[PDB]
């Protein structure tokens, strides 16, 4: 008998993030599996990913230039940090 | 027998980020997952992915350029970040 | 016997999300899956993708130029963020 | 018999993160896993990745430059950290 | 009989982050694994990866070059660390 008990009585409001998981029992392959729950991502890139089976097999003349460049901003505050009775601000 | 209780008794006005999975048991193969219940994407890019079998295959003469530049702005308060009782401003 | 229970007595108005699963038991193939419950995409790009079988097969004479510049802005506040006798605002 | 008790009585509003896992019982494979259940990712990068079986086989003529500049800023404040009465700003 | 038992009882309070795992019992292959639970990645780059069998077999003429550079800013604050009754700041 499996008995699992999670934040079972709360009084007073608190700020929480609550993942749980109860489990009992060809260029890419995956099984059975549980990927990003709680994710974030940002400026993320990916240039060239599973072209196939057989490219350019033969006789191939390539130029690959990447150029990643130019005025580019970012700013955040409380990322995937959950507050309480507190104070979050960005001022510019 | 599975018993679960997740946040059985509340009083008080809490924020709450709840998620629960209870479980009892060719370039891109996937089977059987769970994938970005929670999940935030934010400039994200990508090219070239899966172009086929066989691309390319005989004399292929390609150039590939990739420019990422310019002005760009991401400004976020209280990303994934619940709060209670709080202040939260972007001010600009 | 599966038993679950989740949020079972509440009082005082609190601000939830809530994603509950309960289970019991070709260039992409994807089988038996959840995907994105609580997903956010902000400025996704995707420019080639599953372009057939067999594509630039013989002699294939190709520019691939992205430019990818601008003025762009995104400001957002209390994103899957929720709140309670809180204030949020965005001032500009 | 499995007991499992986690922030079993709270009071007082705390900031609180929680990740529970219960168990109990061809370029790429992955089988029976977990993943990013709390991960951030920011300015991340991947160029080529599993091109496929046989690729520039014969008689390739490559060429590969990756350039990676511009001026880009990041800035964030309380990433993964929760706080209680507590003060958070970025000020410019 | 397992019994575990983890912050059972609470008040004033707190920030905690909280991770908890019980457990009871081809380029790449990976089973049965958790990997990356509270993981933070920045400014991360892979260039070349898994890309095939028999790939430039025969004959091949490659020019690598990867150039990193670039005016490149990165500010945080409270990285992975919770905080409770204090003050966060990030002035420019």
């Amino acid at each position: 008998p499996l008995m699992v008990k999670v934040l079972d009585a709360v009084r007073g409001s608190p700020a929480i993030n609550v993942a749980m998981h109860v489990f009992r029992k060809g260029l890419t392959t995956e099984e059975e599996f549980v990927e990003g729950i709680y994710k974030v991502e940002i400026d993320t890139k990916s240039y060239w990913k599973a072209l196939g089976i057989s490219p350019f097999h033969e006789h191939a003349e390539v130029v690959f230039t990447a150029n990643d460049s130019g005025p580019r901003r970012y700013t955040i505050a409380a990322l995937l940090s959950p507050y309480s009775y507190s104070t979050t601000a960005v001022v510019t």
